[PDB]
């Protein structure tokens, strides 16, 4: 139940890109989920702010929430698509895949 | 209800660090709160992944969650403190003050 990367597959049909695209038909976009709480490492899975916010939340849970599980590393995906002039284009889409999660 | 920066003043005395922390006696540590949903405001600086995730969540709310409202721009603060051996240390702690929030 800790802050971690979960598997998620996105087909290009879900984006309505299916008719445009040749390869791939989808990709593993993945997602960050989990409770953000101690232990926390400021050189691994948390920021200094996230450590301080966890402390404030423990003292006053009413008004300040816990930090949240978000990406630390994102990868690009390369897509091969057709255009109207029947050109074959290779486009790199940055910040598209989740590699590692952390508390922010 | 939308993702934004909320003001929060962190005083070291309520944290219980007043003895060993010389300067400052507190600081404006702010926090991120709110829903990451469409419309995604340009200030959010949402990644391509966050956009896809808010879209995937809208189709299957059951399994895939909304992306995180987290800090996009942090500031460092200098802390003057007493070491465990009574030495006076002047450390710059990075990622300490939230300047701006966003979705990822
Ligand atoms: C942040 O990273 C640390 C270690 O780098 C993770 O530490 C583990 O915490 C879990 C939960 O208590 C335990 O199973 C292990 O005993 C811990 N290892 C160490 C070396 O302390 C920690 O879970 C991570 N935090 C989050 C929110 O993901
Ligand atoms: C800035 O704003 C938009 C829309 O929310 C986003 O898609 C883009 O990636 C952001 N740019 C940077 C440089 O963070």
């Amino acid at each position: 139940t800790a802050c971690r990367k979960h598997e998620l597959y996105v087909s290009f049909q879900d984006l309505g890109w299916q008719d445009w695209i040749i390869a791939p038909k989808g990709y593993a976009a993945n997602y960050c989920d989990g409770e953000c709480s101690f232990p926390l490492n400021a050189h691994m899975n948390a920021t200094n702010h996230a450590i301080v916010q966890t402390l404030v939340h423990l003292m006053n849970p009413e008004y300040v929430p816990k930090p949240c599980c978000a990406p630390t590393k994102l990868n690009a995906i390369s897509v091969l698509y057709f255009d109207d002039n029947s050109n074959v284009i290779l486009k790199k889409y940055r910040n598209m895949v989740v590699r590692a999660c952390g508390c922010h």
